[PDB]
C-alpha cells in the first residue's frame, strides 16, 4: 500500500483485527531504524511508560519532549523527567489564552535516516490500549551526503512544510531538529502537512495553517467533479469546542465552506459529524471511563444544541472496532454513494476553532490558539482521480484507501445523546459494572 496509514493495537479484538495494526513498541523497535535520537511531540505524556516502550538497548538515546504545560503541570512534567538524563523538554509556547500543543509526532532519528511519525495517541497506557487511534509512517528518508547539493523536498512540499511548522516554535532544541530535516532526503513524500499554529495571521500567511491551509490545498491539488454538492463531508472527532448559537457563526460559514473546496473555480452539501453517544461509551471495551478521553463538557453542548442534529455514532465493524473508542480525528469527502472519496485526512485537529482557526478583524485575520498537525491524502499525489474505500479495513489492488471506519454513517437514534464527560450516567452500568458520576 503506498498509503502508510495504521491504526493502532487493541487489546481484545480477534489477531484479524490487529494484523497491520501497531503498537508503539512496534514502532520504536530496531526494525525500524538504529536510533539515534527522537522527539516526541505530545500533550500528555507518561515518562516511565514512555521510556519502557523503547528497546532497552535504544532507552538512553536522547529524548526531546515537546508539550505545552505551564505552572505546576510544567513543574509534574519536569519531576517525571528529571530521573532520566537524556530526556530534555521544549516548552511550546501558548501565548494566545486557552490554547494547548496537541501536535503528536516522532521524529526519529537513525544511524539509517530518518523517519517522521504523525499520529494521535497521547504517550499513556491508554491511549494505545483500547482505543481506536491513527498513524501515518513517513518513509525511511536517506541523509543527503556531505557536500552534495540537492533539495531533498517532495511534490507535495513537505519538508518545507515541517520545518516551517518547527521553525513557528521558536525553539532552540526544535531547530535542531530542523537542521537534521535540512540534511534527509524527504522527496518520497505523497502526502501534504496540515498544520496548525498559535497565532493571527493575515495577508501571505493566512493560507499557511488551519482551515485555510486545507482550503489552499484543496484549491490547488484537487478537481471539481460535476455534482460535487453531492459530495458530503465527513468530520470525526473526539472533542468539540464552542461553535456558536448556530451553524451559521463558524460551522457551517467558514469551517463547511473551506472543506468543501476542490479546485481553483467559484450550500447543500451534506456534512456528517461523528462522535461518540453515550451507549457508545457506556458498551465500549474501556465502559464509561472512555469517556474521560471524549471531553465534551456540559457547559459547551447546552449551547449548542443545534450542533446535535448533526451527530452520527461511532461504527467501525470493518476494522473491528466499534467497542474502541475514538480518539483519532480524521476528516474526509466521500461521493454520494460513499464508495470514492476525494480526499482524506487524519489529525489532532478535534471540532474547534482553537484547532482550525477562526477568522477576525472583517474576515482579513485567521486566529489559531493551538498547535495541531495532521497529513492529508490526495488523489492527485497518487496518480489518481479518487481513492476508492477499501470495504474492509484489514482485507486485501493496493490503490484503495483505508478507511478504518463505517460508511454510511448512521444518525443518533432519538434516544441517543452526544456523550459529555462531566455529567453523571447511572441509568445503566458500563461493561465493567460501573457507572459513571464526575
Ligand atoms: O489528547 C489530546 O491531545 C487532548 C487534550 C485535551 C483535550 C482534548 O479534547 C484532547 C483530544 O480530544 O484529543
Amino acid at each position: 500500500n503506498p498509503f502508510q496509514f495504521y491504526l493502532t493495537r487493541v487489546s481484545g479484538v480477534k489477531p484479524k483485527y490487529n494484523s497491520g495494526a501497531l503498537h508503539i513498541k512496534d514502532i520504536l523497535s530496531p526494525l525500524f531504524g538504529t536510533l539515534v535520537s527522537s522527539a516526541q511531540f505530545n500533550y500528555c505524556f507518561d515518562v516511565d511508560w514512555l521510556v519502557k516502550q523503547y528497546p532497552p538497548e535504544f532507552r538512553k538515546k536522547p529524548i526531546l519532549l515537546v508539550h505545552g504545560d505551564k505552572r505546576e503541570a510544567k513543574a509534574h512534567l519536569h519531576a517525571q523527567a528529571k530521573p532520566y538524563e537524556n530526556i530534555s523538554l521544549c516548552q511550546a509556547k501558548l501565548d494566545i489564552a486557552f490554547g494547548t500543543h496537541h501536535t503528536k509526532m516522532m521524529l526519529l532519528l537513525y544511524e539509517e535516516g530518518l523517519r517522521v511519525v504523525i499520529h494521535t495517541s497521547n504517550l499513556i497506557h491508554a491511549d494505545w490500549h483500547q482505543k481506536t487511534q491513527g498513524i501515518w509512517l513517513s518513509p525511511l528518508y536517506p541523509r543527503i551526503a556531505d557536500g552534495t547539493h540537492k533539495s531533498g523536498e517532495s511534490p507535495t512540499h513537505f519538508k518545507a512544510d515541517l520545518i516551517s511548522y518547527l521553525m513557528a516554535y521558536n525553539a532552540p532544541s526544535l531547530k535542531e531538529w530542523i537542521d537534521v530535516i535540512h540534511k534527509h532526503d524527504l522527496s518520497e513524500t505523497n502526502v501534504y502537512l496540515i498544520g496548525s499554529t498559535p497565532g493571527r495571521f493575515q495577508g501571505s500567511q493566512k493560507d499557511n495553517w488551519g482551515h485555510f491551509r486545507l482550503k489552499k490545498l484543496l484549491k490547488d491539488h484537487a478537481s471539481s467533479m460535476p455534482n460535487a454538492e453531492s459530495w458530503p463531508v465527513v468530520g470525526q472527532f473526539s472533542s468539540v469546542g464552542s461553535l456558536g448559537a448556530d451553524e451559521s457563526k463558524w460551522l457551517c460559514s467558514e469551517f463547511k465552506e473551506s472543506m468543501l473546496t476542490l479546485g481553483k473555480e467559484s450550500s447543500s452539501v451534506p456534512l456528517y459529524l461523528i462522535y461518540p453517544s453515550v451507549e457508545n461509551v457506556r458498551t465500549s471495551l474501556e465502559g464509561y471511563p472512555a469517556g474521560g478521553s471524549l471531553p465534551y463538557s456540559i457547559q459547551t453542548a447546552e449551547k449548542q444544541n443545534w450542533l446535535h442534529s448533526y451527530f452520527h455514532k461511532w461504527s467501525a465493524e470493518t476494522s473491528g472496532r466499534s467497542n474502541a473508542m475514538p480518539h483519532i480525528k480524521t476528516y474526509m469527502r466521500p461521493s454520494p454513494d460513499f464508495s470514492k472519496i476525494a480526499w482524506f485526512l487524519v489529525t489532532s485537529a478535534n471540532l474547534s476553532k482553537a484547532a482550525w482557526g477562526a477568522l477576525e478583524k472583517n474576515g482579513t485575520q485567521l486566529m489559531i490558539r493551538s498547535y495541531e498537525l495532521g497529513v492529508l491524502f490526495l488523489p492527485s499525489a497518487f496518480g489518481l482521480d479518487s481513492f476508492k474505500v477499501k470495504q474492509k479495513f484489514f482485507a486485501g489492488p493496493m490503490a484503495t484507501f483505508p478507511v478504518p471506519y463505517d460508511l454510511p454513517p448512521e444518525l443518533y437514534g432519538s434516544k441517543d445523546r452526544p456523550w459529555i464527560w462531566n455529567i453523571p450516567y447511572v441509568k445503566a452500568p458500563d461493561t465493567h459494572g460501573n457507572m459513571w458520576v464526575p
